[PDB]
């Protein structure tokens, strides 16, 4: 803390020239993603913006990395300290101070909507990569808000759902990847959750915000509510809130001026929480007086090719028969499933953002393979009944003021949309001309609320409202698109398109949506079969869509979308040599694995993922991933609760999620936490622990060189009733040339032995004798060893 003291005293001096009214003004948010500006103190406007895979900005393109979950399956914290770096950039360069990332909630159920966006259910791992991420963030000086503050392991009922924790469930699982982050990566700001936990609202828990993460913990960054979370001026500002960001009708401002002026809330707690922003100020580099934190920035980063490396280094190879994979050179390939030509990148949500251009499997094995690259046949559209206008539209978008007057034309990207306009912009047209490709009825929607009316061709077929009656407005916006028409258009023939949205009293985005005309399932599965049929190997590309996977609300069941399975069972018989490409960014169910010579998640791979895809498959590249998560059925699974009931959430399994709940149970999953095959063979040689230290010689003895993840699982001798039977102590990813051996120290954490003491408010080291064990996942432990826990 050396040029800390001097920024610190910057801060001091800022905070004593501001008067009450400015104060106040400064914890109130400005616009949706930036804080008021203060030129009388040299105080720059504090843009923020999401978040987890690429930088939006303002609306005014990014770089899309594959998932969260797919950053968490390389098991690499130096990849996630890599992408951190990159991002940072993307940051430096449309303007933000602050990334509102990583997610760390753990993966409590498989039904959870953000599943895709967490990284691990093992708080060990997530700890480890958040901190990574953090890192490289904050390396290109770019502040980050570690969401959500704590316990946001599901989306129904979010906004007011009381999610009842146990005292060691929450210092052990939901708990620990903060404090993770706090201690190794000293985070900048954290994000403060819509839920409740334990009955206060997180934007207003005076216990865990000030009291563990600020007081036990040593926090030093800003508190940000996430968007609408803020719900009390004195309640948010004693529950250690720090900035009420929703938008520019914030709980602060000026009802706080008037609660300090008027109530008992004291100007020193309105002085504290200020001390924070400022400081957070001088280390993005937004106030004058300060210097920033990060004055040198790391060397510029290729982001195409990162998003390659990380998207290959994850995709999870869990079955591979004989080897199906890597394809056979000059084999003739056959592509299938409408993910292939069509790829799902990202998840739904926030997270969201538009990159450059993508990569699709079929872009990225045509290039790969030779003449007469991969026969295409559209097995089943998983992205239905309805999907973003974009195919044949050719859209502008026109702001109206009162007197219905054009007072601007911005390009429209799609049909998604949010110049010299302000409170006097009445309405917004998205109008075009759309192409059809083929003859039929083709259905149009929108994905928004409020006042809209189409008019495809002339006619107005529709002119009504949207309204809804749920708790939170982000669950609305991104819900499934809601048809409004059915028409009959001609292909090649195109019509005039216009959708409107009349605007006036946080409500301020909307899409048109359109659905191709009715194509028959089962002949669409007839015609893969044939291609199926007329190939040495099948390449069924599957994926669950961003209606499926998204936030503000969970999933049903973890049955693929459409008439998937169907496809994949029809392809299998007809030809036994079939490679399943799961797109899914969650655990879904693989009824077909029996029949299916080789099954490969790949998440949501990012902008680059049809380009990794196919150096994976032909063999240019092994894939690197080991499952962060469990994965198996819906029955199976023991902690599956998401819904609410009589609004409160209990987490009974308590310390057992994940794996360690699979293992309470004698349930056995499909594929357990860590495993995954690369193209290569390991032999476990050595294992050596001295204290809390341990040495692993591993050989590659395979064909090829390759990379192993070396995953050390600590397990006491003894019964553990209180405990689970083995859990995640230390990981490490090593590289190696056929024949060739690599060694690995890794030390397990003083934590891995420890467990929370409820009642003295302490962390108690377990003594006695463990079972430390190197492996290839939780079920492929290969070599073991007994220690006495040191003191």
């Amino acid at each position: 803390t050396p040029a800390d003291e001097a920024r610190e005293a910057a801060v001091e001096k800022a905070l004593a020239a501001l008067d009450l009214d400015a104060k106040a003004r400064l914890l109130s948010g400005q616009d949706m993603w930036t804080l008021p500006a203060l030129p009388e103190i040299g105080l720059a406007s504090l843009v923020m913006s999401d978040g987890p895979i690429g930088v939006r900005g303002v609306r005014w393109p990014s770089v899309a990395l594959p998932s969260p979950t797919a950053l968490a399956a390389t098991w690499d914290p130096g990849l996630a300290r890599r992408a951190g770096v990159l991002l940072a950039q993307e940051a430096r360069r449309k303007g933000v101070h602050v990334l509102l990332a990583p997610t760390v909630n753990l993966h409590r159920s498989p039904l959870g909507g953000r599943h895709f966006e967490a990284y691990s259910e093992d708080p060990y791992l997530t700890g480890e990569i958040g901190s990574g991420y953090v890192t490289g963030v904050q390396a290109g000086g770019v502040g980050t808000t570690v969401k959500h503050f704590v316990a946001n392991d599901a989306e129904t009922d979010r906004f007011t759902v009381n999610n009842l924790v146990s005292a060691r469930a929450l210092r052990e699982l939901y708990l620990a990847p903060f404090e993770a982050i706090v201690a190794n990566a000293h985070p900048w700001g954290i994000m403060t959750a819509y839920n409740q936990v334990n009955g206060s609202t997180m934007t207003e828990h005076r216990y865990l915000v000030n009291e563990v993460l600020r007081g036990e913990w040593g926090f030093d960054g800003f508190n940000v509510s996430d968007w609408l979370a803020a719900r009390s001026t004195t309640g948010a500002l004693t529950g250690g809130l720090d900035v009420a960001m929703p938008g520019p009708a914030t709980v602060y401002g000026e009802p706080l001026a008037a609660a300090v002026r008027a109530g008992e809330v004291t100007e020193s707690l309105l002085d504290e929480a200020v001390r924070r922003v400022l400081r957070l100020a001088a280390r993005v580099g937004i106030l004058e007086g300060a210097a920033p934190a990060v004055t040198e920035l790391p060397a510029p980063v290729d982001g195409e090719a990162l998003a390659r490396e990380i998207a290959r280094r994850s995709f999870v190879l869990v079955r591979n028969e004989v080897a199906a994979l890597p394809l056979e050179q000059g084999a003739t390939v056959a592509l299938i499933g409408a993910a292939a030509r069509d790829a799902r990148v990202l998840g739904g949500g926030s997270a969201t953002v538009f990159p450059a251009r993508v990569v699709s499997p079929l872009d990225g094995l045509t290039a790969a393979l030779p003449e007469g690259a991969p026969t295409y046949a559209l097995g089943a559209d998983p992205n239905e009944e309805l999907a973003v206008a974009d195919t044949g539209f050719t859209l502008r978008a026109v702001c109206r003021d009162a007197s219905g007057t054009v007072i601007g034309t911005r390009s429209a990207p799609n049909g998604h949309i949010q110049g010299v306009t302000h409170a006097t912009l009445h309405s917004v047209e998205l109008t075009g001309t759309f192409t059809p490709r083929e003859t039929g009825t083709h259905t149009f929607g929108v994905k928004g609320l409020g006042a809209y009316t189409l008019t495809v061709d002339g006619t107005t077929h529709f002119d009504g409202v949207r309204t809804t009656d749920t708790d939170d407005p982000f669950v609305s916006f991104f819900g499934a698109p809601v048809p409004l028409a059915e028409v009959e258009l001609t292909e090649g023939t195109p019509l005039e398109v216009s959708l409107t949205h009349v605007v006036e009293l946080t409500m301020l985005a909307f899409s048109l949506c359109h659905q191709e005309p009715q194509r028959d399932p089962d002949e669409l599965i007839a015609e893969a079969v044939e291609a199926a049929r007329a190939a040495d190997t099948a390449v069924v590309v599957v994926a669950t869509t961003e209606r499926v996977e998204s936030e503000g609300f969970d999933r049903k069941d973890l049955r693929l979308p459409g008439r998937q399975d169907d496809l994949v069972r029809a392809v299998a018989a007809a030809n036994p040599a079939t490679v399943v490409v799961v797109n899914a960014g969650s655990p879904v169910e693989l009824p077909w694995r029996e029949d299916v010579a080789a099954v490969l998640l790949t998440w949501f791979p990012g902008q680059e993922g049809g380009a990794a895809l196919a150096e994976v498959l032909t063999g240019a590249h092994e894939p690197g991933g080991r499952l962060p998560t469990t994965w198996g059925s819906l029955t199976g699974a023991p902690v599956t609760q998401v819904t609410p009931t009589a609004g409160e959430l209990v987490y009974d399994e308590g310390v057992f999620i994940g794996y360690r709940a699979w293992d309470k149970e004698d349930r056995t999953p499909t594929y357990p936490f860590g495993h995954g095959l690369g193209y290569t063979d390991w032999t476990y040689e050595s294992l050596d622990v001295t204290g809390t230290t341990a040495t692993v010689r591993v050989r590659n003895t395979g064909t090829r060189e390759g990379r192993e993840t070396v995953q050390l699982y600590l397990a006491p001798t003894t019964a553990d009733e209180n405990r689970p039977t083995r859990w995640l102590a230390g990981f490490a990813t090593v590289e190696a040339a056929p024949g060739e051996t690599a060694e690995a120290v890794v030390r397990l954490p003083r934590r891995a032995f420890e467990i929370w003491d409820e009642t003295t408010g302490a962390w108690v080291y377990v003594t006695g004798s463990y079972e430390v064990a190197a492996g290839r996942s939780i079920a492929d432990r290969r070599t073991r060893v007994t220690i006495e826990a040191p003191k």
